[PDB]
Parts: C-alpha cells; structure tokens; sequence
C-alpha cells in the first residue's frame, strides 16, 4: 500500500524542481496492467540502486534512471518500459523486494505521454552524464522533441 | 569445469574447499551453517548480499578476490533456520544474478584446528565483511585452552 503523501511530493519537487504530477497521468486501481512506469523511491542505498539497473535491464525494452539528493532526503526516480505488462500490485511487490525497502518508500504511476514539458523533463535527464540509460527512446518522447 | 573452479579457489584463498568443509551428499538434507563459494560475480551483487543475508543470519563472514585468472568469493553462513542445499542454491543464484553452476555448497568442516584457522585468519584482515559472534567450534579451536 501508500501511494504517496504531501511530504513525498513535496520532497521530489525539492529535489527535482517540477511537481511528480507534471511527469505522470492517473491510475487509480492497483491491477490495471501497463509496460510502462514512472518510479520514485525515498531512502534508497546507493548499492540497491545499482543492482536494480542491471536487473530490470534483462526485463525490460527501455530503462533511464537518476538520484539527488540534499539535507532534507533523497529520492530515486525511474522510468521502466517492461517487456511484459504489470498492475500496481505486481510492480509495487517487485520493486519493494529488489531494493530492499518498505512498500511506503515508493510512489508508482504511469507516464503523462502527451505534453511537451513532460517530454522534456526526460530529454533533459538524458543529457546528464550521471543518468543510467538502457534501450531505444520511447516513440513518444522522440516525437515531441524533434522537427526543427 | 570443477577441476579448474577447485584450482582457481586454492590459488587465491591459499587452501582447498575440501580442506574447510565437510560432504553433504543428499541435496535435500538440510542445516544452519553453510560454506558457499561462488565463481565470476559482479562486486555490486557480493555488496548487496551481505545486506540482505544479515536480516535472517545469526552469523556471517564474507571475501572475494582475483586475478587474471577469475575471481571468487567465499562465505561461512549461519541461518536463522536450516536449509538444504536445493534451497540455498535457488536462494544465492537469485540474490548474486549468476547461474546456479556457478556455486559450491556444503556444510562447514567443524572439527580440526587448520581449518579453525582459516576462518581466524580471514577475521583479521580488514577487507573482510562480518556480522556477529563467532560460532562456537571456532572459537574454541582457536584459544589456549
Ligand atoms: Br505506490
Ligand atoms: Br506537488
Ligand atoms: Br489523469
Ligand atoms: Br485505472
Ligand atoms: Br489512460
Ligand atoms: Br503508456
Ligand atoms: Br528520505
Ligand atoms: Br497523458
Ligand atoms: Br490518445
Ligand atoms: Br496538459
Ligand atoms: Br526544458
Ligand atoms: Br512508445
Ligand atoms: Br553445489
């Protein structure tokens, strides 16, 4: 359970300066399925972060991944392209396991895929030599930061 | 390749597998100590192991090294609850992201003071991981009676 709270969403635009709402869409039951996912996680070791890249790239058709953090927390934030379909539940289970973390830590909801500044926040994350990247660019996010 | 992962283990932890463990020949015979060696695995994998193992190990000492030849990581566990090998196989080959032939499972040879002494070695080098006390046929092999 927990999707998130005021100080979750709080912290993330701390830290990442956009709202968690400006980079997803709605989903409010837990078992409808999708490929893919946008992740954040609070409190999250370096090392679990590390395994969970090479992990999820063997399942996965495109992955990018990033970390900040300052005095106040830290947050991880992952945009997953499974191979296969998954709910909330199944995803939630998945993730809380391989990073080694409560369920609480977590907030999960899929892509905002229409909207440039959405397309955006994850161009710019690709120009950052810090990213972790794995796979082809979705067609969505290509399509609406090229032509001119 | 048993004969060359042996090879490879004696040229880098300075003695045999044979030497510091005793057979379990049924794969279903279950116990709390474990000596595991493992072959080829990534250094974040040997981290995040030792993370994980602590929240159901009463005890637990781990290392790695290598070469231009390989690499390798052995480990003496002591579960919470006894296992069988069939466990610990599915358990550490999902936890270390390597196939299952790339371990060596069997319990710990408990009684002679060469191989009480490899683990008394191993706790005073630096690199080495460790998680709480000593098991008792240890520590009494290895103090002036
Ligand atoms: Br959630
Ligand atoms: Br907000
Ligand atoms: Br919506
Ligand atoms: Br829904
Ligand atoms: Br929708
Ligand atoms: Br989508
Ligand atoms: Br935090
Ligand atoms: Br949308
Ligand atoms: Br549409
Ligand atoms: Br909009
Ligand atoms: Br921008
Ligand atoms: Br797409
Ligand atoms: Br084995």
């Amino acid at each position: 359970g927990s999707r998130a709270t005021v100080f979750k969403l709080g912290l993330f635009k701390s830290l990442f300066l956009c709202s968690f709402h400006d980079i997803t869409r709605l989903f409010k039951n837990d078992k409808t399925t999708n490929q893919q996912w946008v992740l954040a996680v609070f409190g999250l070791a370096e090392v679990f972060f590390e395994a969970s890249f090479e992990l999820l790239k063997k399942q996965c058709s495109f992955l990018q991944m990033q970390k900040r953090s300052h005095e106040g927390g830290t947050c991880a934030v992952y945009l997953i392209c499974f191979n296969t379909a998954k709910s909330r539940e199944t995803v939630r289970n998945l993730m809380a396991n391989m990073l080694n973390v409560r369920e609480e830590c977590l907030m999960l909801q899929p892509p905002k895929i229409r909207g440039l500044s959405a397309a955006l926040f994850w161009f710019k994350s690709s120009l950052s030599p810090a990213t972790l990247k794995h796979g082809a660019l979705p067609e969505w996010i290509r399509a609406q930061t090229t032509l001119n």
